[PDB]
């Protein structure tokens, strides 16, 4: 037979393995991550690895059906087992749904099926617990998921043009809601907000935010100039960081802005540790605290195209700023023109589906002439896929 | 760090790989694409695992993008590349939507990124369009993917409870049309028709079916008793595999029934092939043909739930058999009541959908014995998922 094919495979992964064990602190790793791939791949065959988007698709479902279900909570932590029926007592999910959705989630799934109708816990099923995928996940899978699989549907609606905007799109034809962009349609109901805020605060590649020099910049500032503003902070993790990252500093104006229901849920935790909660909307208002150090927008630009939306991001805050005082910082995730990564697929194509977008540099290049922006520099510490644009007025 | 997790997986690869590469016609297979796995969780680690729902999501949409929009077949196969804008140019996607979605389906995915902008076919992106797998992913990624999405949503709907029913399922809340099955409700729209007869059709893992001995019953029998029945036969690949399998024949009747759409699209076929195509409906008939050889159901009883209507096809059959004459023919997925893999988890919880379910043998058991049927035998050449039920009048 072509068990050929098997040997080649195991053998570039066992290469592959060599060279990520001996490097330092990277294109080894991905290398291997790779090339373990096309083993399962070649071991499956092209035709038998076709049906791993039925496989996947199941699987995403039953993680879901579970993890809302209360499953992963009930299940007791550390690999101690517990069985279909002491499960679906603490939970009222039908035992036999339960059993039936366990299978997509034992054979390889981050559970153990320990025996029959009982199953454990594994340290990559308990991940799915941790704040980074605990806040993210499910509101993927209830709010973006479904769109995202209406991609196809939306385009045949064009006829495979490009007809996406922001408030007519795979969101809105799936959830059913023409005309309201995703955050809108999210917020109107108010038992979304918690979750919702929670997810924007999911951060699971850690965020390298030592990239760019805060200190020097922001105290070498006289005044009322001294002072940063995160847009759309939310949270104001971004803030927290900088914070921390200078404080070698004097009395500085730390500003958080964002929509009402996200600085209802973050306020007084902001007061708190010293941060001014602001309610603003760069879509229906410009920028109000005129002349600052720099406006930051931390993972923002992605959320929008660039005409209608971005240009009137940038225009609303050129409003306030000062010739060769104030700077634009967009901190988002730079895509390589080749050689992009499954990390970077996901996250651009599900914003695909709300009307969002990852930009190349090139497309933040054409973004900054469009609102006149001269750029000043690109930042990056490669191996990091999130770079800062640095700009002014031209 | 703990790189020491990835040795020990990819020992076992290693390891497993070995076994494989010296055993004969199976578990070593199956273990090996299991270490395999381990690797690649063990070398993201369990918090970037988790994320692999959400890449697997947009994988599959991508896929289903590309495949309907025509880009699998604009694209020249062997491996020769094509340029983002020859494609756009020969379907008519948005050029740059195309190189978004290209980005899901190159790192790893089936198509190879020869260069910006430009990528090619590989054998296993070549896969999706052999008949096995064009014929049954479409089908399955306009009409299934979306509801095995919402399993989650209808099970909600019910506090977990199992609601599911034929008429009352996430296809009919995904699809909203509740009343409807699965069935009826794609056979109404009349340019669905061929396309789901093909999907049908598919038969990627090559059902064995000299698993049970055709030429002994069927030539031991005389006259009328003479008389094979596939009901809802679709094709009739069934039979003629079975006629293949006995020549060792007289004039022996093969008749295929199925519902009047599936008999339009593949009669005069089937009479060419001298096979009788008759129209029939084993919801709202009793059964015709009388005392037969057998009465043969392939791939059928997965497609409902032991009751209302799998008990009320083996009552509408019962009418038409012959205390010892006739006998019944189940064939179908038999799952293990432990470690069940990928394979049958993705065909259970996707019937799971519309209502439908894969079947224990102590499953298949219930159903008999609630019908007043009694089991004769169970035919299976392990190493092989499906077996047959074989069963009388008690
Ligand atoms: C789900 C709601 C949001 C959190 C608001 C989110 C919007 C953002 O602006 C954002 O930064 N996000 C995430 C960051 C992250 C990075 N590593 C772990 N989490 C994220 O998962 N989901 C989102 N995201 O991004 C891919 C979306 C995609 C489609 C709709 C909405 C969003
Ligand atoms: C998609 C429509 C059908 C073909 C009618 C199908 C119904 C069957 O009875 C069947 O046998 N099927 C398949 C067999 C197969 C085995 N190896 C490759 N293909 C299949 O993919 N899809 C289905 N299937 O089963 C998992 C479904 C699941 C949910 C809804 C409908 C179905
Ligand atoms: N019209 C709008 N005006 C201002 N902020 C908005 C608007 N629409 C959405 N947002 C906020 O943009 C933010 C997007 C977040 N994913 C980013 C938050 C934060 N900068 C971070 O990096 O995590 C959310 O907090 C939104 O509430
Ligand atoms: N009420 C019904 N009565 C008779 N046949 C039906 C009915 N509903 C669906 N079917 C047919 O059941 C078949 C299910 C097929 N997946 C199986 C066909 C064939 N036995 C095979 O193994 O491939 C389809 O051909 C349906 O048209």
């Amino acid at each position: 037979a072509q068990k050929i094919a098997v040997q080649k495979d195991v053998d570039e992964v066992v290469a592959a393995a060599q060279r990520f064990l001996h490097g330092s602190g990277d294109e080894a790793k991905v290398d291997l991550q790779k090339k373990a791939s096309n083993l399962v791949q070649t071991i499956r065959g092209p035709i038998p690895a076709a049906l791993s988007s039925m496989e996947d698709i199941v699987k995403v479902a039953s993680l879901r059906t579970l993890f809302e279900a209360g499953v992963f909570h009930a299940m007791p932590k550390g690999g101690a087992s517990m069985t279909a029926s002491e499960i679906s007592a603490q939970t009222g999910l039908d035992k036999g749904i339960l059993i039936r959705l366990m299978r997509a989630v034992t054979p390889l799934g981050p559970f153990h099926e320990v025996g029959e109708e009982e199953y454990a816990h594994t340290p990559f099923s308990e991940a799915y617990l941790t704040a980074d995928i605990a806040g993210c996940f499910p509101v993927m899978s209830n709010f973006i998921f479904g769109p995202v699989l209406q991609i196809c549907d939306f385009l045949r609606q064009n006829n495979w043009k490009d007809a996406i905007t922001t408030r007519n799109n795979p969101f809105t034809l799936a959830h059913n809601c023409p005309g309201e962009t995703m955050f809108e349609h999210l917020y109107k109901n108010s038992k979304n907000v918690a979750p919702v805020t929670k997810a924007e605060a999911a951060d699971v590649d850690q965020i390298a935010m030592d990239l760019y020099p805060w200190e020097e910049r922001l105290s070498d500032a006289k005044g009322s100039n001294a002072t940063l503003v995160d847009i759309a902070g939310s949270h104001g993790n971004g803030t927290r960081a900088i914070m921390a990252l200078a404080p070698k500093l004097n009395g500085c104006r730390f500003i958080v802005q964002d929509l009402e229901p996200v600085i209802g849920e973050h306020s007084q935790a902001l007061r708190a540790e010293g941060i001014e909660p602001q309610v603003y909307d760069f879509l229906k208002q410009e920028q109000p605290v005129h002349g600052a150090s720099i406006y930051y927008f931390r993972r923002v630009f992605h959320d929008w195209p660039d005409l209608p939306e971005g240009k009137k991001i940038l225009d609303n805050t050129r409003a306030a700023m000062s010739r060769e005082h104030s700077r634009i910082l967009i901190h988002d995730i730079i895509v390589p023109e080749i050689g992009a990564t499954m990390s970077h697929a996901w996250q651009d194509l599900s914003l695909m589906a709300i009307g969002g977008m990852e930009r190349t540099e090139k497309d933040f290049a054409r973004l900054l002439d469009i609102a006149g922006l001269a750029l000043v520099k690109v930042w990056r510490k490669p191996g990091d896929m999130m770079g800062i644009i640095e700009a002014r007025l031209k």
